[PDB]
């Protein structure tokens, strides 16, 4: 069976991928993290090996199991967007020094790297739809902050494409857009996946916080159901025919379009109705804040890639998501 190494699997992401592959009979998880609460119920399943580890701390312990796979996906980053222009170095060192010398094992011993880019490589790019191998890539001047992010994300995939194109490192890139469903990263957790806007319009629900509206929070984006997320990045292991080599591709239901204010209403209507309700306290409501408009993606590679199409509705999704949420807090 092929082993897939999953760095920061103690999280999103990592919880559903592993149940998914561990669904199948053909693969073995070596889940690497500083600690496993987060998919505790796989620790005693057969192929799932949970790996003591910390990418920023072990150099030896990392490059030996990336010699000792097959595939590897590193999900630890700080996707936070405080964090960009809060502590811009640490952003820095860990999203890109750090991966970059993973990204390096992988091609000192030719193994196959599914990297989490992100859709904010796009930045305020104009066209309506995000197209991996067209769109041009826009972001402001070196005195906004703001776009480290971004801009270190983007280098990355280049170096990425440069060792592919070099060295034959065999490589998929993909780029989530806001997947959400059951069991949410912590909000300042540095794995990426889980939406982080539909966390935090969860988590003022929760606390009873208001849903800030930035400038009246008219940005639009687009949100992915895990199921159906969890299903390409699942494909893109597959790699049927080897037809995700080289490739980049964008994964999200370009359908699940809204504004942050349309979703902090279906956000609000689905916990008003939704049976524990009671137990938080009552909504604080709207607050429009003044202190990237449109972020729809093409899907086409994922289409002819993977032959996948998105097929959970935004309301379904919102109820899911909410749902479990609400059911999992500690009220004491």
């Amino acid at each position: 069976r092929t082993r897939v190494l999953i760095l920061g699997v103690n999280g999103f992401i990592g919880n559903h991928l592993t149940e998914r592959l561990l669904r199948e009979d053909h693969y073995e998880v070596y889940g690497l993290d500083i600690g496993s609460d987060a998919i505790s119920r796989f620790l005693n399943h057969p192929h799932f090996h949970f790996v003591e580890g910390d990418i920023s701390i072990h150099s030896e312990w990392i490059e030996y199991h990336v010699k000792k796979c097959d595939v590897v996906l590193p999900l630890v980053a700080i996707a936070t967007p405080i964090e960009y222009t809060r502590n811009p170095l640490r952003v820095f060192e860990l999203d890109f020094e750090e991966n970059l010398r993973i990204i390096r094992y992988c091609v000192k011993y030719r193994k196959r790297i599914i990297f989490p880019s992100t859709a904010e490589v796009y930045g305020m790019c104009s066209d309506k739809y995000f197209d991996e191998d067209h769109s041009n890539l826009i972001v402001g001047p070196v005195n906004k902050p703001r776009w480290i992010y971004s801009v270190s994300k983007q280098l990355l995939d280049r170096v990425i494409w440069a060792y592919g194109e070099k060295e034959g490192l065999q490589f998929t890139l993909f780029r989530p857009f806001n997947w959400m469903g059951p069991r949410l990263d912590n909000l300042n957790a540095a794995r990426i996946g889980s939406s982080r806007a539909i966390t935090q319009l969860i988590l003022n629900l929760v606390e009873g916080s208001p849903i800030k509206l930035i400038d009246g929070g008219k940005q639009k984006r687009c949100f992915t159901d895990i199921r159906d997320g969890i299903e390409a990045l699942y494909r893109i292991i597959e790699n049927a025919g080897n037809r995700c080599d080289g490739e980049i591709i964008n994964i999200g239901n370009p359908e699940n379009e809204a504004s942050i204010e349309e979703l902090g209403e279906m956000l609000l209507a689905s916990f008003e109705k939704h049976p524990l309700r009671h137990h938080f306290p009552p909504f604080a409501g709207f607050r429009v804040v003044e202190s990237v408009e449109h972020r729809k993606p093409s899907i086409r590679n994922a289409h002819r890639c993977l032959d996948w199409e998105p097929k959970i509705d935004m309301q379904e999704t919102i109820d899911e998501t909410l749902d479990f949420f609400l059911r999992t807090v500690d009220l004491t």
